[PDB]
């Protein structure tokens, strides 16, 4: 920590702070000269040769370690210069750590650690363990002990294997067991590891090139960081490791991160140790503490220094937060505990230091670095305190260019790895054998199962004063902030005089756990190409070759020049093939563009809330679709979800949740009342548990898979930009040899697009990622987990309002507020908050636009996606569709059921995603479309559409002459029904044969509610309803039905977890009602060349009738609209009367014959069997305009043009749908009608156009298109 004197390598040895230090090694040692840089740290600048005595060789082994990287240069550090410029730079790294307020803490705990004083003289006595000490050399030949607390030497063999390195004792686990010893840090900072970025490209828009640097301070952090954990012997078993599965063509053949490995970098790599392991530790060492403790309360003596017993006890006081008494007895306060581990622990990390030093760095510590470097710190024009390599000024600084190896180049030296490219790897063969040498570290990480631990089955039983829960503090900056402030700075051990030690201080390093070499080559003969294939056969070999060529198929990869690519053909196309010098550049901009445009593709699938940005090529770029119903990603991955993207798929055990017993009170209200809610506190909590562990389950499984193909696609789209670079290259390598001539092709600068290009490309890429992994998280894992809880949830309530009814006349004045309370609370479930457990601003925010949509919601949503009639809720397990079921087919999400026992969908939903106590609280809605009740059998005949029954399981949707119903029953055989009834007997209904929106709400608490559309009809109290069974599936088929013409068209049935509450309702409401597409009068969307017959609304006793043909005349409203009727059944006014209308496309055609809202149409009035053109003359005389039916081609430049609507200007529906404007674009009017002398002849005015801003009156140009409905019986006249 800052470093008071600046020193130099030839500096003259000194006895103090500058010596002849003899560290404790085996054997012999001629004593080594290191200096001390601050109290308890010093720095020898010399390889590792002592440490270790089967390490003292500096070379290469002619086997490699299976490491992804390494480096030797056995002549490193020799001279005496490098160990002055090592001397120079591990120093500049302490300063910059240090001027870090994240860094000064740490550094003033590692100062502070203080190994404690073991060495076991006597119980009671207190003693140096001189393994962790130091022998001096002084000047004058002497030599004086001295105690250490963190020593730097130089790498060993491996150059930059920096590692923490500590003796150990003959019986002491002085790194676990709270003691802490002094750590000998295995560092350099002369070399970096590069790694590459895919993820801060959305926040730096114009990222780096390739490979970025790792600043060595993180580097150096990070091992302090561990000096920090075994200083204060907290260090986890290096036994604890996070086993990972390698039996698989994709699973990493080998790796083991430990626990104290994902403990230290932090990030979300903490987060995979699940909580009961996290807190098996903290038990664990809050246990040394107290043992430390006493070990200290019962030390009479200490033997060694000249030290007072106390001045010790009190080191090792202070060190360990220990508390003591006025006796001077010591103490472990659990709560300061908690604090001190809590900052060794999750502030100390290298994630955390990579905020407070603005440098780019790993996300993960499973992101291995593949590349070594030659840097230079020491020079200030190199990397400067205090913003390293992304100097201030200098270029670098915009986007971490400083750390951009080949933009900040001149700073960065590339090293020759000594891992090869496939030492470590596996042999992937397709199915001419087809195999490929795939790289280990380039493989899927796939944690274990075992892993995971969880105790959520370890029932509980809840006294009066249980413990509540305890927050999950993210360690956000400003918690380091508190922690900074109440930080003590002040005073630091004193170098407290021990006696000398053995002349020679025998070693013997601490015992890491052994090097279980891993098997390699190992062959994999598969079926299906890989995306490791894939990817291959898009890297072409280097460039000697013959000008390779783009072309698709994965044969792409039997050819010298193979090359394989996921773009448009043309693409490939412009490519290959030759382009004359003299046009060239053209050709440039034109792949750029293409390259740029190919890239950028995103589909919106706005009809799909869930995963809305799409990048198609994903499927095509690693082959991701995994081969399902053939191609077509962006229906592959709409069909299944994102888990077409995952290499595997990870399960979720969540145990059969516990029981909380409840301790009972005799006579004791207080302490009563106080242990349910203990119970229903600690419920809370239990929900808590169960999400933080999904989320853990789902941060090492699931989104770890996801980000590896995040890195694969941008190598991917690198390759492909590396291609273009090539042939293009190719190209103008064959040049025609003439200077001046373009301001050189600029490969340099064509590249800076590409970038560019890309950078975005993978902006999108990963939102869509984004989306898969949140996604997939929602209804893949969560549904799971709080199957469970809901489940607890559904039980606790019982033992709870048991409970309290075993003891009310106790509860007496409480018996019904208690009752309410834990009827009240355990209603409803415990929101997923993802904020609560994670901090990543870019999936929190992704999850929050998620949750915006109460779609994403629905436990069951089932749209006509694709070519399948799915439930993109991932809920459905088996939809199982009939025969005789019928697909509307334009929009086939418009499913029509027939009276047909073949005609059915069965749905049932995952068993073990589902909870029974599933429908005390929960919505359903639909669109319907019922025909018409033309018979009287259909009279008092109920037949049921929707039934999901388990022998008495409440809710079926049944049907009856006129009226919808929803009824629920329980067990007990008690139902109650709530009814929307709608007349047959009326002049024009908004019900019959049309859609009808329908939300029905259930409350157990409360009522049953029935909404048409969107406005509630009805509600009758369920508060008396028993329990009820939840349907493992539900069937959508008419049931009881004596009509033998009946069917129904349902629509967006939707299935909710929760009571939609009237906002909600109309909200989703109005969003199943595509208003940006017109609407037949009955509900359809209204369509290009299909006669429709005219319904005014204004006048709906008229109808539409053409007097006379031609601009001489006119269109008006004719006589009394007939009725239609059968006796005791329908008496509605007719509908296919008067002349019919036919809308003809005019802009943008030849696609769905759909009219959307504002569409430019022709209207053809059928006149006699014959097609006229509704036209009138602009130039009348008033603001009306008659119109006419004129002749198709006499029509001319007349107005005729007219703008179909839907939504009006400001948004709101309106019936007004026929805006007639005038060729020049102008704005004639809306057509209406209007009286002429008692003629009212229909009109083009632009009177509505004005109103229709203002009001929302039905008017005179409500019109409505009717077209003949096999609903409508009636015969057309
Ligand atoms: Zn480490």
């Amino acid at each position: 920590p800052f470093v008071n004197k600046q020193f130099n390598y030839k500096d003259p040895v000194n006895g103090v702070d500058i010596a002849y230090i003899k560290i404790p090694n085996a054997g012999q040692m001629q004593p080594v000269k290191a200096f001390k840089i601050h109290n308890k740290i010093w720095v020898i600048p010399e390889r590792d040769t002592f440490t270790n005595p089967e390490e003292g060789d500096l070379n290469p082994p002619p086997e490699a370690k299976q490491v992804p990287v390494s480096y030797y240069d056995s002549t490193y550090l020799s001279t005496d210069n490098e160990k002055d410029n090592y001397l120079k730079g591990v120093t500049k790294l302490f300063e910059r750590i240090y001027s870090t307020d994240l860094g000064r803490m740490l550094l003033t705990s590692i100062v502070r650690g203080i190994p404690f004083w073991g060495g076991s003289t006597i119980d009671t006595e207190l003693k140096v363990i001189d393994t962790n000490c130091i022998n001096v050399i002084q000047p004058d030949g002497s030599y004086r002990s001295e105690e250490l607390n963190l020593v730097i030497i130089g790498p060993s063999a491996d150059i930059i294997q920096f590692e923490c390195k500590s003796f150990g004792h003959e019986v002491l686990n002085l790194t676990r067991n709270g003691y802490g010893s002094t750590q000998y840090i295995r560092f350099s900072p002369d070399f970096t590891f590069g790694f590459e970025e895919s993820l801060e490209v959305d926040t730096n828009p114009l990222l780096g090139a390739g490979k970025f640097a790792t600043d060595p301070a993180v580097t150096l952090a990070h091992q302090l960081i561990h000096a920090g954990h075994r200083l204060y012997g907290i260090a986890i078993n290096p036994n604890r490791v996070f086993k990972v599965n390698t039996n698989a063509y994709y699973e990493m053949s080998g790796l083991e991160v430990s626990f104290e490995e994902l403990r230290t970098f932090g990030g979300h790599d903490a987060k995979f140790i699940d909580s009961l392991q996290e807190n098996e530790f903290r038990l664990y060492y809050y246990n040394k503490f107290k043992d430390i403790a006493s070990t200290l309360n019962k030390a009479k003596s200490i033997v060694g220094t000249t030290a007072s017993l106390q001045y010790m006890k009190n080191v090792f006081k202070e060190k360990y937060l220990l508390s003591e008494d006025t006796s001077g007895k010591f103490s472990v306060d659990k709560l300061k505990f908690d604090k001190l581990y809590k900052m060794l622990t999750e502030i100390y990390t290298e994630d955390n230091f990579v905020k407070f030093f603005k440098v780019l760095n790993a996300k993960t510590f499973l992101n291995f670095d593949k590349a070594v470097f030659k840097i230079n710190i020491v020079p200030k024009v190199n990397y400067t305190i205090y913003d390293g390599f992304n100097l201030r000024n200098t270029n670098l600084a915009a986007n971490f260019n400083g750390q951009n190896t080949e933009i900040n180049n001149m700073n960065f030296t590339k090293l020759k790895n000594f891992t090869g490219l496939f030492e470590f790897y596996k042999l992937l063969c397709v199915r001419n054998d087809l195999c490929i040498k795939v790289n280990n570290w380039d493989l899927f990480f796939s944690p274990s199962e075992d892993n995971f631990t969880n105790d959520l089955n370890k029932g509980e039983e809840i006294t009066s004063d249980t413990n509540i829960e305890a927050a999950e503090e993210n360690i956000s900056l400003d918690l380091i902030q508190q922690y900074y402030l109440t930080f003590n700075f002040d005073n630091e051990p004193e170098n407290i005089s021990i006696e000398n030690l053995s002349s020679d201080i025998i070693g013997q390093l601490e015992l890491m756990p052994n090097i279980e070499r891993f098997p390699n080559g190992k062959k994999y003969e598969l079926d299906k190409y890989t995306m490791f294939h894939y990817l291959r056969a898009q890297e072409f070999e280097h460039g000697k070759s013959r000008i390779a060529l783009t072309n698709s198929v994965n044969e792409a990869l039997l050819n010298p020049s193979r090359v394989y690519t996921f773009f448009s053909s043309d693409y490939v196309k412009k490519v290959n093939k030759a382009t004359e010098a003299a046009m060239f550049l053209g050709w440039v901009e034109q792949l750029v563009y293409d390259f740029t445009d190919e890239t950028s593709e995103v589909s919106t699938t706005d009809k799909i809330a869930d995963i809305t940005i799409i990048i198609p090529y994903i499927g095509p770029a690693l082959n991701i679709g995994n081969m399902l119903y053939k191609d077509d990603f962006v229906g592959a991955l709409i069909f299944s979800g994102a888990v077409i993207l995952l290499e595997f798929i990870p399960e979720i055990a969540i145990p059969v949740l516990g029981t909380f017993a409840l301790v009972s009170y005799i006579a004791n209200k207080v302490l009563t009342v106080q242990t349910i809610d203990n119970a229903l506190s600690k419920r809370n909590e239990k929900w808590d548990e169960v999400y933080k562990y999904i989320v853990t389950n789902w941060l090492a499984k699931v989104n770890t898979q996801i980000d590896l193909i995040r890195k694969k696609m941008k190598e991917a789209l690198e390759n492909q930009a590396e291609a273009t670079k090539a042939i293009i290259n190719y190209q103008y390598n064959q040049y025609t040899e003439e200077e001046k001539n373009n301001i050189n092709f600029n490969i340099d600068d064509l590249s800076s697009k590409l970038n560019e290009s890309i950078n975005k490309a993978m902006i999108n890429i990963n939102k869509f990622l984004n989306q898969c992994s949140v996604s997939y998280l929602m209804n893949s894992m969560i549904p799971y987990g709080v199957k469970r809880l809901e489940d607890f949830d559904a039980s606790l309530k019982d033992a709870l309002l048991k409970y309290i009814y075993d003891n009310r006349g106790t509860l007496i004045g409480q018996v019904d507020r208690l009752k309410d309370k834990v009827n009240n609370t355990l209603s409803t479930d415990i929101p997923f908050q993802l904020s609560k457990y994670v901090d990543n601003q870019r999936l929190l925010s992704t999850f929050t636009e998620y949750i915006k949509n109460i779609i994403n919601t629905s436990i069951l949503n089932l749209r006509y996606e694709s070519n399948h009639l799915i439930d993109l809720s991932r809920y459905a397990s088996k939809i199982n569709i009939g025969s005789k079921v019928n697909f509307d087919p334009i929009d086939k999400n418009q499913i029509q059921l027939f009276n047909l026992e073949s005609s059915k969908i069965e749905v049932i939903l995952k068993n073990a995603i589902v909870y029974n106590s599933m429908y005390e609280n929960f919505s359903t809605s639909f669109w319907i479309r019922i025909p018409k009740y033309f018979n009287s059998i259909s009279l008092n005949n109920e037949y049921t559409i929707i039934n999901c029954m388990e022998n008495n399981s409440g809710w079926k949707v049944s049907l009856n002459y006129g009226e919808i119903i929803w009824t629920l029953q329980d067990t007990q055989e008690i139902k109650q029904r709530v009814v929307f009834k709608y007349s047959q007997m009326i002049n024009i209904s908004d019900y019959i044969n049309r859609w009808i929106f329908v939300t029905i709400t259930n409350n157990r608490l409360n009522n049953s509610k029935i909404y048409i559309n969107g406005r509630l009809i009805d509600q009758k109290p369920i508060s008396n309803l028993g329990n009820i069974h939840a349907s493992n599936n539900i069937m959508f088929k008419l049931d009881g039905c004596r009509d033998t013409h009946r069917y129904i068209w349902i629509k967006y049935f939707n299935l909710f977890d929760k009571e939609l509450n009237e906002k909600e309702i109309k909200d989703l409401y109005d969003n199943q009602s595509n208003s940006g597409i017109l609407k037949d009068f009955w509900g359809d969307y209204l369509q290009y060349d299909k006669p429709y017959y005219m319904l005014n609304l204004y006048d709906p006793n008229k109808y539409v009738d053409v007097n006379n043909v031609g601009i001489r005349g006119y269109m008006y409203l004719k006589g009394p609209r007939g009725s239609v009727m059968t006796t005791n059944i329908y008496l509605n006014s007719s509908l296919y009367r008067g002349a019919k209308f036919i809308i003809k496309k005019y802009a943008s055609g030849n696609k769905d014959n759909i009219v959307r809202n504002n569409d430019r149409v022709y209207i053809n009035v059928v006149v006699k069997n014959k097609e006229y053109r509704l036209a009138t003359n602009a130039s009348q005389a008033g603001v009306e305009k008659i119109l006419s039916a004129l002749e198709i081609p006499d029509v001319g430049n007349l107005s005729q043009v007219v703008v179909m609507k839907s939504k009006n200007d400001q948004g709101i529906t309106n019936k007004c749908k026929m805006n007639l404007q005038d060729n020049n674009g102008n704005d004639i009017g809306f057509i209406g009608f209007h009286q002429f002398n008692n003629i009212a002849k229909l009109v083009a005015s632009n009177w509505y156009n004005r109103q229709i801003e203002r009001s929302s009156r039905t008017l005179g140009c409500s019109w409505e298109f009717i077209p003949v409905d096999d609903g409508w019986g009636e015969r057309p006249l």
